[PDB]
């Protein structure tokens, strides 16, 4: 159900230019499940919202991702949207 | 008959710099109509009175783009230029 | 005819620096129309003699604002000038 | 119903400038709710009523939000205006 | 009559650069019809509008090809000009 | 003949600061002549006297231009200096 | 004698690089003549002041763009410089 | 527990306008503890009644700026209201 | 363990875009341990105080960078908040 | 001598930031040589103090650059600088 | 020798702060030299004392700024320190 | 004596990356000889400095070529440099 | 011992906001060194207190710093803070 | 063991994109041993960081590869990364 | 000993990115040793701090270069870094 994913594009449109910056910095920082790495700064700094939904869901799990997105969002982006994420996300 | 876009582009002529920003907030909070949707904000909070009339004459109606600004106009920008667009909208 | 919004400058002209601030308080005060509303104090108290016309005449309209001008000079300026611009005010 | 925040861009309205900077102090104060937490004090200094509204609002859970205001505004605002929001808030 | 194929390669034009980069990550998340398939990552990454339109034409059959365009656009793109294909698509 | 474009820089020179605010509130207001227009507000209220000149300038005719500028301040600025220019204006 | 359209390329000059974005705006919604059609948008908003002659020129027929020209500058560029071009334009 | 913080904004408060401007002068002469420092007169001349609460309580520390408050008061202030505030300061 | 890296966010939040400025200058006045260098200025003026995580975080010890920061805050940012990282940095 | 061109470098040293802005407007105006033209205001607008160095020696003679340099100073500039560079200018 | 300059800046020091609005007023009437010009009003009128030393010295000779100097103060300053700067402006 | 082509090559080196574009828009509307014609776009436009030197010269008579190339430098270049080649290009 | 440095941003600190336009002033006018030079007005006259330190211990050899800084303030700043730095300047 | 060459792989990973073009500049001016050489800057300009590591491995003994590359790092790297390569190097 | 050409390269890190575009512009001025030349303008505007290292290096004399360095910074630089370099450019 790949579908899902897009609704995860909206996640940093409600977010502004601004706070995007900051979403960077912190996704390296959050803990992590095993079976799973973190990923290469190099193209993260520049990968746009876009390119962190594309390689996001790519490189953690649909299902997983869905998860690990509520926690950095209502860790620092601390937005009543995080929670809308969530609405749709499990189903 | 795209030419009174145009006349869109000088609603946002009489108004003062100052004024432009609170526009742009009050925009998310109108009620839409079906079959339509709300812009991104990352774009939207940059997007000059211009960037404001080429995405928004493309993303909503034209015919229905005149009276969604009667709306904002009227209900927050609160000046006679608002009819002089009216004037103008129909034809 | 936005002219007649020029006569209103000079109504302001007439009267005093410490009449000007005593107008401001009163305007919140007077009876409006509907389909109108009013203006938020915050720029209002600093907006000077001149503020209170490129923003009042479009806040406004101009054939309802020499009216509503009017009204509240007779009812606290109290000025024989208050007359002088209905003397243009109509034409 | 995220329109009932637009109501809260009124709040700061019928308050003063010289009120404003007080506001930005005191909401620093405030007892909060568990699974919330307070913002950066950089942008907060800086933006203004509009700004606040589009981050407290976003920061703040609005039906939450409505709550919080009236505290903050009965407690240092002390206006009658507090209470006009509340009228509205709760719908 | 693959001329309505041309009619489509006009539905990204009117759209922006910004928008196509969008328009890429969504066409996969897409509901899609049994007896067809997706194209590979590899070359749509990079596949121009003009490309999308070679390889799409192609790889989706042109009356099936138009239905599968509205959905995409009214869903993302979002703009009055998405109906303006529909207009000639069907004759 | 731009030159004497600078002539008219030197008009806004003899003028207070206090001055420059009402003038451009008038300069709206006046009677225009045909296949001409009016400026709008924006750029306006911020342009400096420099900017009223080379905008000023560009927009209304050099010959027509002077002209339109003795009207103006004789009406509003109501200085000696206003046919100061007049001098060098002609020639 | 393509050289006329040189002079064409003055036109953009006299022009602030604020008023460029602008014109870009316009020239779609200006009425065309039959026989002839628009430029797609995706190079125009990238297209700069020489992008708009080359392509421009070529696009449309040089006698033609000549007239052309004048309509959108008088109409939107204001500017006492738009005859500047029709002086030399003709012969 | 920052909040008594708060009630450091109302120490200020009882005093007049008059007595504020002694304050500041007095702040720099009294006796400090090791570990700590002095504030930059720049700032501090201007900083308000509210600066002084903000970077204040900021720079010292909250329990040690309670005493730190009385001190000064009792010295200069010589008012009730300071010891109002050590009622509220202790718990 | 990273994520300690963070915690030095919040240090650079509780202080005003005024500090920011001066905590800039002094960091190249600190006395530094041996095997170790300084930062060139060039990208140290624009770094941000996110930049000046990320790019100080990486460039100095985590366990070292911890102790390092306590320095240069207690000895110009001078605040309460100082102590507040420590408290954390450590565990 | 190349070298001469530095010197110029420091006549718009000597003068405010506030004075630049002037110089650009008056530029254009200044009576100019035969086998000579003017610069296109797009770029001389936004060409700092050294870019207008860079293009203004390019674009005119360094020995006729020298003398162009004065009169414009002495006649807007109107500084004793002015004289400052033609001391050296010369040789 | 520049220097000279700064005994100029002691000049409006024994001078009181009413003194300093006329001595404004009567700089525009005095008598200048052929080759230099009168400074627009709206700086002077603002430049302090220090402003006035800055743009006057840069603005007229020092050598002969110093002979103007005289005239205006023993006109209208008449004071004994008039003399006082002579005493150090010949050397 | 091919040697002068190389002298050529340095007509582009003194000139802006920038200016490097509009070169190449210019040399299509030049006036040619008889018994020569243009070079299609195609390369032109791709063809760098280097490129404009080995196809140019080759396309161009060399001691016809020098020539050429001060006409158009000259007319749209419009660099002291030009005449600088021509000083060379004779011998 | 580039700490040194940082005891003269502490020079500026004793020091009003009132005087520092003026120390800036004064600052041209000092008698310079050999295999030295002044620094353009331009930067200077923004350069904040710290502005001033960044750049002009950069400027001026430290050793050389410390002296020049003395020289300045007993002649204009005139404050016992003066001396103050000297202790420390040394050692 | 190859394998260890990965993990290099992993030490231009924790760097930024701005950050490698600097490692190339370095890695000429390196003292080498002896019994090797140096690479031929042609691909290596180009050569990405994974090019780095093929080319690099190879052109350099695995065993010595390790050393050399903590060399460069903690010198311009200056990154706390450099020791996580070490970590695994040896085993 | 081509290593001495980094510390050249930490000739520019002390500079502010203000002072980088200035260097540029300079370097073409100054004087040359024969058997030498200069570099053309293009890649130099573009070429960066480190590009001019690269270049500038195996462009000039590594020897030669040391000396030409200083030259340029001394004039203007002007910074107690330039002697920085002095100290290790010898030996």
């Amino acid at each position: 159900m790949g579908r899902a994913r897009d609704a995860i594009l909206d996640a940093l449109e409600n977010l502004t230019a601004e706070e995007l910056k900051k979403f960077k910095l912190k996704l390296l920082s959050v803990p992590l499940r095993e079976g799973y790495g973190r990923i290469p700064r190099g193209a993260l700094l520049s990968m746009d919202a876009l390119d962190l939904t594309d390689k996001l869901v790519s490189f953690y799990l649909e299902t997983y991702g869905a998860e690990l997105t509520a926690n950095v969002l209502r860790d620092m982006g601390l937005q009543e949207m995080a929670g809308q994420l969530q609405a749709a996300t499990h189903q």
